[PDB]
C-alpha cells in the first residue's frame, strides 16, 4: 500500500513539496525551453504538475517550484522502508565541468593508496570487530583524510562543523550547523568560511592549510530540524576552487548499488574529526578538547540492534554505528565533527567513499547509545540536479 519504487509508477493526486510550495507545470515555459538538459526517462507520465520521478532520484517524486527557474521541491509521499542493509577504476556521474575536477580521481589518497602505502589502521576496517582489544581512537597521521574540511565563522573568528571535500569547487556537511532555528541558526554564506588541508585546529600550517570562500548554500528541500533532524543534509559551492595537494583530494560517493555493496562487504566505518560535536553541545570540558585530527573505527550494527536503543525513528536514511554500551567498556558517542564525514574504503577499488554526515543524534548525551549518521546514497541524483542549476 505504501509507495514503492521510490515514486516512479505514482499517478496520483498531489502536486505541492514537503515545505508547501507550488509545483510549476512540467509543461512550463522555465520548466520546458530552459530545463531539459537531462536524459530524462519517457517512462513516467509527465502529467499536468504532478510530482514525479524522471530521473529516479533515490529520495522519490519532485517538481520545480515558482522561484529563480531551476528551483526544484521534494513531496511528501508515503514511501516503503528500502533498508539498505540486509588500474583502480570509477566512472564518472556528474559532468566534471560544473561539479569540477577530481571525481575521476577521488578516493585515491596522496600520501597512501598512490604512495602503495597503508595507515595505521585501514588494516583493520577489513575484519570483524575480534573481541576484546577495541583500539581505541587517536592521533591521526597527516594526509589520512585529505577530504577533512573545517567549516568556520567567519566572524567573531569561531569553528562551527566538520565537512567534506568532493571536489574542487564542492563540499557536503550537515544542514543543522546553518540552518537550524531551536538555536536561531540561520547562517548564510557571508557569515562563513572554510579551511581545507589542516591537521591542527589551533596552530597555522604553513603553506600547507589553504581556507576559502563560499559562493551560494543550498540546503536539502526535505530537510526538517521540526522532527528529529531527518535529511541533516546541505550543500555548499566554493567561491574558489581549491588546487589539491597531498593534503588536499577529493572524496568519492556511493549510490545504491555501491553503498549497499560496501555496507554488505564491510564491518567498519571511520570517523576523522576533532571532537567537535562532542565538545560543541556544552557538554563541554567533559575533560580534554583534541587539538589535532582525530580518528576512530566504528563497526557499523545491524538496524534492529539500532531501532532498539534510541526513542525515535531510524529512518532507512539513518543509520547506526560504534561499539556496545557497558558498566565498565564505554563506547564513543557523538564523535568527530558535525557534519563532518563517516567514511568506507572500497575493497572493489580501493577508493574512499563517504558513507555517513553526522548528526546530534540525541543518543550522544544519553551516555549508553550509539552516534547517529546520515545516509549519502541519496543525493547522487539530487546534486546532479542541483549543479546542472548552475551552469558553467
Ligand atoms: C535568514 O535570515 C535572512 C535575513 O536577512 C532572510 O533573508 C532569510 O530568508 C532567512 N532564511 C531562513 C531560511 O529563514
Amino acid at each position: 500500500q505504501c509507495v514503492p519504487d521510490r515514486g516512479q509508477q505514482y499517478q496520483g493526486r498531489l502536486a505541492v513539496t514537503t515545505h508547501g510550495l507550488p509545483c510549476l507545470a512540467w509543461a512550463s515555459a522555465q520548466a520546458k525551453a530552459l530545463s531539459k538538459h537531462q536524459d530524462f526517462n519517457s517512462a513516467v507520465q509527465l502529467v499536468e504538475n504532478f510530482c514525479r520521478n524522471p530521473d529516479g532520484d533515490e529520495e522519490g517524486v519532485w517538481c520545480y517550484v515558482a522561484g529563480k527557474p531551476g528551483d526544484f521541491g521534494y513531496c511528501d509521499l508515503n514511501y516503503c522502508e528500502e533498508a539498505v542493509e540486509e588500474t583502480s577504476e570509477y566512472q564518472t556521474f556528474f559532468n566534471p565541468r560544473t561539479f569540477g575536477s577530481g571525481e575521476a580521481d577521488c578516493g585515491l589518497r596522496p600520501l597512501f593508496e598512490k604512495k602503495s602505502l597503508e595507515d595505521k589502521t585501514e588494516r583493520e576496517l577489513l575484519e570483524s570487530y575480534i573481541d576484546g582489544r577495541i583500539v581505541e581512537g587517536s592521533d591521526a597521521e597527516i594526509g589520512m583524510s585529505p577530504w577533512q574540511v573545517m567549516l568556520f565563522r567567519k566572524s567573531p573568528q569561531e569553528l562551527l562543523c566538520g565537512a567534506s571535500l568532493i571536489s574542487d569547487r564542492w563540499v557536503l556537511t550537515a544542514a543543522h550547523c546553518l540552518l537550524y532555528p531551536p538555536w536561531d541558526k540561520n547562517f548564510t554564506e557571508n557569515d562563513l568560511l572554510v579551511r581545507i588541508g589542516k591537521h591542527s585546529r589551533t596552530r597555522y600550517e604553513r603553506n600547507i592549510e589553504k581556507i576559502s570562500m563560499l559562493e551560494k548554500i543550498y540546503i536539502h528541500p526535505r530537510y526538517n530540524w521540526r522532527e528529529n533532524l531527518d535529511r541533516d543534509i546541505a550543500l555548499m559551492k566554493l567561491k574558489k576552487p581549491v588546487a589539491f595537494s597531498d593534503y588536499i583530494h577529493p572524496v568519492c560517493l556511493p549510490d545504491r548499488e555501491t553503498a549497499a555493496s560496501l555496507l554488505q562487504a564491510g564491518y567498519k566505518g571511520r570517523v576523522t574529526g576533532w571532537g567537535n560535536l562532542k565538545e560543541t553541545w556544552t557538554a563541554n570540558v567533559g575533560k580534554g578538547q583534541p587539538s589535532v585530527l582525530q580518528v576512530v573505527n566504528l563497526p557499523i550494527v545491524e538496524r534492529p540492534v539500532c531501532k532498539d536503543s534510541t526513542r525515535i525513528r531510524i529512518t532507512d536514511n539513518m543509520f547506526c554505528a560504534g561499539y556496545k554500551p557497558d558498566e565498565g567498556k564505554r563506547g564513543d558517542a557523538c564523535e568527530g565533527d558535525a557534519g563532518g564525514p563517516f567514511v568506507m574504503k572500497s575493497p572493489f577499488n580501493n577508493r574512499w567513499y563517504q558513507m555517513g554526515i553526522v548528526s546530534w543524534g540525541e543518543g550522544c548525551d544519553r551516555d549508553g547509545k550509539y552516534g547517529f549518521y546520515t545516509h549519502v546514497f541519496r543525493l547522487k541524483k539530487w546534486i546532479q540536479k542541483v549543479i546542472d542549476q548552475f551552469g558553467e
